[PDB]
């Protein structure tokens, strides 16, 4: 007879986007999609072995640095004042979204705050215009599924000082997506999305804001923070973004209970 | 007259291993190490622009993968519950450092549980032997604090199945090791622990132990862990582990409060 609704559940699960009712039932449906998942997982052992979000971000990291953006690694553990200092007061959607930790911790649910320390404690040291980028996980609480995680990898660039214009901030951005592959549109200090489709893939601000000020800033400055798991979800056309995520339930969106 | 030991404290700040009382006073000293220090940062932003930790994380993945281990990326936040799993009870020192997030969750405080899970279900695709690794968070709370971060870095590696003795392991280790430009000693299931001098780099087990049965795991295995800020401290001589985190106040070892 039909698929049950469990049974089409279960070979979503295994079906992966270019596979492809029949009178077949589904043990054997199953055991055929079983068998070609191994065989994916298979030829990843065997061949290249990248996890693909690892992967992702040693290319996005190829990319900045050899545009002249240096490399931040800065703590995913962060105080919880950078929260109330980013202007996420209880009046934000955001105020709701943050993973405490102890009294005065929180996971850290963007890379801004981090970013605006180095900003200006780099400003001392390196000639203008100061460019930095940071890659990492990054968390919030989010009720949402298909296209939301908890825990999820954040790409933030920033330049700051001369050049700060929107015209090479979306330039940057053009040059970035259309490197690794990725269609896109941008819609519109001025504040810009990157869409694909609907998607949101990337929210990016023109500098300066008044928010500056708060972290010692005062000078020009463009940014964009990106997802990096949307990015993998629209390249590999993954339908639900938990295929791209750091998991144990999927490998380089291959399910792992097989 | 002599240096205070507050400015003392901030020279040491500024100072790198190999720069190197006199007649000249604080104000001078200070400005030499800053001049300096900014020199460091500039070299790096005009050339190569990489971060020591994500470079690292480069380096050892490339290793283990053309090693023929599978790269892994799972979460950081896991259930609560893995760690009582890991048989981590109030009876053992972990237990008191472990950072809870909610009602069910944690910071994970190593790879361990989520690499039991990945051995578990990869055995039913891969052929043997299993070779997994990941590099990635981990957290602890910490009293200690100069080979000691809340926030660190693990690397863990696991083979699984044939090949699992203590020579293949102290083989791995022996390579790994030699290849990254790090002195070493192996000091001993079997369980035994890397040090450069007193300093521990590594636990290494080989198993089976009973542990693993609470994990579904039926076979040998063979693997080690280690914290990628102790390895960098060690291969750059840092004296403290803080110039090696993820950090707001350090930059590849070099202060960022200039
Ligand atoms: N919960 C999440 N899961 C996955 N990616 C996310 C999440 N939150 C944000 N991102 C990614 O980070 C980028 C920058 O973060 P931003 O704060 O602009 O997100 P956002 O505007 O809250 O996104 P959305 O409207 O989709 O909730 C987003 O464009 C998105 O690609
Ligand atoms: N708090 C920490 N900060 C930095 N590195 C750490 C920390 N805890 C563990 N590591 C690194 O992770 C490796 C594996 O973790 P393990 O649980 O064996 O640590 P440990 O035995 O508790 O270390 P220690 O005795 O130094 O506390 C350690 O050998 C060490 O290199
Ligand atoms: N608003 C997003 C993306 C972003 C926008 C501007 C600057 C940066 I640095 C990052 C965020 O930070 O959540
Ligand atoms: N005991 C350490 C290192 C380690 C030892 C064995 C196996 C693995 I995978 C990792 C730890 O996991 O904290
Ligand atoms: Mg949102
Ligand atoms: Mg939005
Ligand atoms: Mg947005
Ligand atoms: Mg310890
Ligand atoms: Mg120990
Ligand atoms: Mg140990």
């Amino acid at each position: 007879p039909a698929l049950t609704k469990s049974q089409t559940d279960r070979l979503e699960v295994l079906l992966n986007p270019k596979d492809e009712n029949s009178g077949k039932p589904f043990r054997e449906l199953e055991s055929e999609l079983l068998s070609r998942r191994k065989k994916d997982l298979q030829q990843i052992y065997a061949e290249e072995r990248e996890n693909y979000l690892g992967k992702l971000e040693r290319e996005i990291t190829r990319f900045f640095v050899d545009r002249g953006f240096l490399e931040i690694k800065s703590p995913i553990l962060i105080p919880l004042e950078y929260i109330e200092r980013m202007g996420i007061d209880n009046d934000t959607e955001l105020s709701k979204q943050i993973f405490r930790v102890d009294k005065n911790f929180c996971l850290r649910p963007m890379l801004a705050p981090n970013l605006y320390n180095y900003l200006r404690k780099l400003d001392r040291a390196l000639p203008d215009p100061i460019k930095i980028f940071e890659i990492g996980p990054c968390y919030r609480k989010e009720s949402d599924g298909k296209e939301h995680l908890e825990e999820f990898t954040m790409l933030s660039f920033i330049q700051m000082g001369s050049g700060c214009t929107r015209e090479n901030l979306e330039s940057i951005i053009t040059d970035f997506l259309n490197h690794l592959g990725i269609d896109f549109k941008i819609v519109g200090g001025d504040t810009l999305d990157v869409m694909h489709g609907d998607l949101e893939l990337s929210s990016a601000v023109v500098g300066p804001i008044p928010l500056d000020r708060e972290w010692g800033i005062d000078k020009p400055w463009i940014g964009a923070g990106f997802g990096l798991e949307r990015l993998l979800k629209v390249k590999h056309d993954f339908k639900n973004i938990k295929r791209a995520a750091r998991s144990e339930s999927y490998y380089n969106g291959i399910s792992t209970n097989l």
